[PDB]
């Protein structure tokens, strides 16, 4: 029923730039109502909430965290979201592969959840080595998929995550259009996002794997802005003419 659905990731993208930072959220701090807002981080609920303490977020309305692997509503985690993620989902044998490669390391504890497995590629090692490990867990016939960003980070996820199969849940859930919605990434893990038909904005400071992914399948849809992390938020909100 609101006019748009900010989505947007944290690290990077919303939050790195202090006076952006604050500048957008004072902007949006004054039609509060007329926007739902969505935080899509890597990060894992807790780990998001010492963000915003750590930098003074506002508070979203929905929490897509883990990559998409947990979505958390005001009232709290969403139970039929984690059930539709566990069907068909074989979290140990997957990991069973991905431990098998010498190029990968298991990300700490904390960074995994039931619907993510987590590793750091060797800084040292030939990225080719994810093309074979995609191949590889694809081939178990389990519905994966493989996110790599930054260089080094890398996660399994059920196919039915992303930050974009999780944005389409929560649009479809709001009964928001994808004219409506705005999504904000700076990274592999925000491709999926991009995937979707909704509005997009491509920070300045993005990573080497997003620019080379909007080269390639970038369209109409897709702006790329000038400005670096929060800045860009707001570029993008007067490009694409939301909060009219
Ligand atoms: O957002 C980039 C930045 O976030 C961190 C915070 O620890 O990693 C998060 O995002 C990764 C990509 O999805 C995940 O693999 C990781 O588990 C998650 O904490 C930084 O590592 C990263 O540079
Ligand atoms: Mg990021
Ligand atoms: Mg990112």
């Amino acid at each position: 029923m609101r006019q748009l659905l900010l989505i947007s990731d944290l690290d990077n993208t919303w939050v790195g730039d202090q006076q952006a930072l604050e500048h957008l959220q004072e902007y949006l701090g004054d039609r509060r109502g007329n926007f739902y807002l969505a935080y899509a981080t890597g990060r894992s609920y807790h780990s998001a909430r010492e963000l915003q303490k750590q930098v003074g977020l506002m508070e979203p309305d929905y929490w897509l965290t883990a990559v998409g692997s947990e979505i958390y509503h005001p009232e709290g985690l969403d139970q039929h979201w984690a059930d539709y993620l566990s069907e068909h989902w074989q979290r140990d044998i997957l990991q069973a592969i991905a431990d098998g490669f010498e190029a990968l390391k298991p990300q700490s504890p904390l960074e995994q959840n039931p619907w993510k497995i987590s590793y750091h590629l060797d800084p040292q090692a030939c990225p080719t080595v994810i093309d074979q490990l995609t191949e590889m867990l694809k081939e178990t016939g389990i519905p994966v998929q493989v996110i790599f960003s930054s260089g080094k980070d890398v996660d399994l996820l059920p196919q039915r995550s992303n930050k974009g199969n999780a944005t389409q849940y929560l649009q479809q859930h709001l009964a928001m259009e994808p004219s409506q919605t705005l999504v904000c990434g700076d990274s592999g893990n925000d491709i999926g996002l991009f995937e979707t038909s909704a509005r997009g904005v491509i920070v300045r400071n993005a990573q080497p794997e997003l620019l080379h992914w909007y080269d390639q399948w970038g369209d109409s849809r897709h702006y790329r802005a000038q400005s670096s992390h929060a800045g860009a938020i707001l570029e993008a909100i007067a490009h694409f003419d939301f909060l009219s």
